[PDB]
């Protein structure tokens, strides 16, 4: 793998989304995975509907405002043909009755990809597929009050991960003794973190769980 990747460079991340109040993360991370997996197949990034997911994946296993997967919403798309746009489906940050409307559908999937369980498996798979969606323990003061640096938290937990994210690349900081780092974008508007980025400890003991539950979809 080359020693950083950061897909925001190469056109295949769209701003940062602020999902309010809502506990509505697991969207966030699966458009963030899907606008990535489509960039690459089509050359166009389109902004897509957290608001379908919300409203429309309970079928899938999928509880709205109260918390999701992505691999469920993930095989929402699947099973529902498409997702629309965030243009033609925007963003209410409250569970509403499912208005999906196949006309502005601008994404499809195929299916979805399970990564091994190790930081090493992450890395090659931010390094060949794109942007990642991946749950992380994020259930920490430290978290929510991070600005800046890399994000090492004695007590994060490998295996209880409560929030999903999408980690858009990887490197190194050049200052001193443990520098490397996840480039993660969080759905927690720009005024969090940096630019509403977190650059996470990477290769410490899978840090906060961010290679155990990692996925993406297939297009
Ligand atoms: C986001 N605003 C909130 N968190 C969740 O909905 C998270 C997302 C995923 S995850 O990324 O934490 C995860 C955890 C373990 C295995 C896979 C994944 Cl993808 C699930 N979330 C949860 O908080 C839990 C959950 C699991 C399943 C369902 I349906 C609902 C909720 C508790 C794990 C709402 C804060």
């Amino acid at each position: 793998a080359p020693r950083s990747v950061d897909w925001r460079e190469k056109g295949y991340v769209t701003p940062v989304k602020n999902q309010g109040q809502c506990g509505s993360c697991w969207a966030f991370s699966a458009t963030g995975a899907l606008e990535g997996q489509m960039f690459r197949k089509t050359g166009r990034l389109i902004s897509l509907s957290e608001q379908n997911l919300v409203d429309c994946s309970g079928p899938q296993g999928n509880e709205g405002c109260n918390g999701g997967l992505m691999d469920y919403a993930f095989q929402y798309v699947q099973d529902n043909g498409g997702l629309d746009s965030e243009e033609s489906y925007p963003y209410e940050a409250t569970e509403e009755s499912c208005k999906y409307n196949p006309k502005y559908s601008v994404a499809n999937d195929t299916g979805f990809v399970d990564i091994p369980k190790q930081e090493k498996a992450l890395m090659k798979a931010v390094a060949t597929v794109g942007p990642i969606s991946v749950a992380i323990d994020a259930g920490h003061e430290s978290f929510l009050f991070y600005k800046e640096g890399i994000y090492f938290e004695p007590d994060c937990s490998s295996e209880d991960m409560d929030h999903g994210v999408l980690v858009v690349g990887y490197g190194f900081e050049s200052t001193s003794d443990n520098n490397k780092y996840w480039l993660v974008k969080n759905s927690w508007g720009e005024e969090w973190g940096m630019g509403g980025y977190v650059k996470m400890a990477k290769d410490r003991r899978n840090h906060c769980g961010i290679a155990s539950a990692a996925s993406y979809p297939t297009v």
